[PDB]
């Protein structure tokens, strides 16, 4: 819809700050798929309860490493294209 299914198959190498976050939720490796990166970031948000309990579409991250990563104090989980750009700040695509 917003995102082609093929995007999930993209292979990526996280930069240090993203790697730091991923290591708190998932197995370390040099190269991830975007399916993996997205899953792990989602799990990070859920475990650390960075979403508004009463307004669950909004992630609040100004008091968290995630805010440094994404460069925003908050965002909506519905804004998928924006999320991909924020993630892409922090990785290199490998091919
Ligand atoms: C605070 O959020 C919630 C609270 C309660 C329930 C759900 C959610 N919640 N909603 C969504 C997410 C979550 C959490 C974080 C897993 C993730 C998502 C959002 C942000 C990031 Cl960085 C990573 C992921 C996986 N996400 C999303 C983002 C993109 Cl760019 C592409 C597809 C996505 O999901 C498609 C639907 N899926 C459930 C199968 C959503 O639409
Ligand atoms: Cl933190």
């Amino acid at each position: 819809s917003q995102i082609p299914a093929s995007e999930q198959e993209t292979l990526v190498r996280p930069k240090p700050l993203l790697l730091k976050l991923l290591k708190s939720v998932g197995a370390q490796k040099d190269t991830y798929t975007m399916k993996e990166v997205l899953f792990y970031l989602g799990q990070y948000i859920m475990t650390k309860r960075l979403y508004d309990e009463k307004q669950q579409h909004i992630v609040y991250c100004s008091n968290d490493l995630l805010g440094d990563l994404f460069g925003v104090p908050s965002f909506s989980v519905k804004e998928h294209r924006k999320i991909y750009t924020m993630i892409y700040r922090n990785l290199v695509v490998v091919n």
